[PDB]
């Protein structure tokens, strides 16, 4: 299963909770990391906003859909070449999100 995930200039050790780009250490927030993980562990699958709020928080569903948008933004800001044009952290409009690689 291998807890060492690599996608662009980013390498993420899921076990240690550490991330390098590309590479020196990018520092994530504990919340931003549980979301990265969930996303990394569902690579390529399209996940609903409720699915994501469930897996990151649990009773923070669903009346807290905005936190998910705010933390996707943070993830893009830190990990994406162009936060405005994500290549890995992809939105499925009206549904949820999809992570590539």
């Amino acid at each position: 299963p291998d807890p060492l995930v690599k996608f662009s200039d980013v390498t993420v050790d899921l076990a240690a909770r550490v991330i390098h780009r590309g590479e020196e250490e990018v520092h994530l927030t504990p919340i931003e990391f549980r979301l990265l993980a969930v996303l990394l562990n569902n690579a390529g699958k399209v996940l609903t906003q409720r699915q994501l709020l469930n897996q990151v928080w649990g009773p923070n569903a669903v009346e807290h859909s905005h936190y998910l948008r705010i933390y996707m933004g943070h993830l893009r800001q830190k990990l994406e070449q162009d936060p405005a044009r994500p290549r890995h952290f992809i939105t499925e409009t009206g549904i949820g999100y999809r992570f590539m690689l």
